[PDB]
């Protein structure tokens, strides 16, 4: 069996309280993330060799996949990848920026605080469903960008370092329309050690 | 003062229970709808003569508005129009299809039940944020279409007859990920008399 799988949450469903509620963690992981994986798997039944691609490879080749599944793959491989990534980029442990990522953030944004303000503004300005990302080019240059729906920076050959889901399902139970508060609180659970790994894997 | 305004909810905030919760009605009308109107008004300060356009006229002329506000108008005039329309198309009163709309639905979809099934499927399949619509061409031909975000059929010269908001803020508090249940329940509050008026105004 080489079907795609849901990665078990890397911590307890309530580990991120009080910043993100346990009910949302359960829905977000067990329902939304699960649905993306199931839908992806269903679509690939027609082309079982695609089960041997990684999610990255699917996302890097959307324009060359068979026309009849390309959009479904974009959306569902997108959702699967983005959510695996998102749950991995948060943690109940306390972390801070360090090593090359810490330096790069200062280099590219002037300071951690300037980076944080830009990120929060971008997250806040996403219209409709989508994501805010800290991304790196192949040479380690950092920038902030957003994607709609489940589109991913990976498809534009950019490497996600951190990313924030701003689909309303990610925050409505606790914050309702107050996305600004959700964004501000989320920085308490960003896994900067994971982010460093992401940046190093360039 | 010819600034755009929020239309007061046409019924009590709990009038649509148990199909839509009062808390959602309050957020949806008092926060989300309100924000679209405020943002629209803010953007038009630069071009005060646009306050004399109707929402329809703004939406029918997005490609010819000044470049610097066109997208903001699309999104916010869109949200303002769509929400005014949406709250008007629901009611606590019991209503059924009648007159020309009743006939047209049978003509164009075969039966009310076939129309309802197609509408629910379209509503269910919207990916990300958006709307499902029953629309009419200028000659009264009916069809079902969806729009993303706050895009409107009005911009494609189609006349909305009914429409369902499937942004997650419209249903998450009560239904969470279970959009199917939200869609099914919503048919209990569709204002078919309003829909008939919409159809007659062709
Ligand atoms: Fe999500
Ligand atoms: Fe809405």
């Amino acid at each position: 069996n080489n079907k795609f799988k849901v990665k078990p949450l890397p911590y307890a469903y309530d580990a991120l309280e009080p910043y993100i509620d346990k009910e949302t963690m359960k829905l977000h992981h067990d329902k939304h993330y699960q649905a993306y994986v199931d839908k992806l798997n269903a679509a690939l039944e027609k082309y079982p060799e695609l089960y041997n691609y990684s999610l990255c490879e699917l996302l890097q080749n959307l324009d060359s996949l068979p026309k009849d599944i390309a959009t479904t793959v974009r959306n569902n491989a997108g959702g699967a990848y983005n959510h695996k990534f998102f749950f991995d980029i948060m943690t109940p442990e306390k972390t801070i920026p360090s090593e090359s990522l810490k330096e790069a953030i200062d280099r590219d944004f002037g300071s951690f605080e300037k980076f944080k303000q830009e990120f929060q503004k971008s997250a806040l300005d996403v219209f409709g469903s989508g994501w805010a990302w800290l991304v790196a080019t192949k040479d380690g240059k950092l920038s902030i960008m957003t994607t709609p729906n489940q589109d991913s920076p990976v498809s534009k050959n950019l490497t996600p370092i951190i990313g924030l889901d701003v689909w309303e399902h990610a925050y409505y139970l606790k914050y309702q329309n107050r996305r600004n508060e959700y964004i501000d609180n989320w920085f308490n659970v960003v896994n900067w050690n994971g982010a460093l790994e992401n940046y190093k894997n360039l």
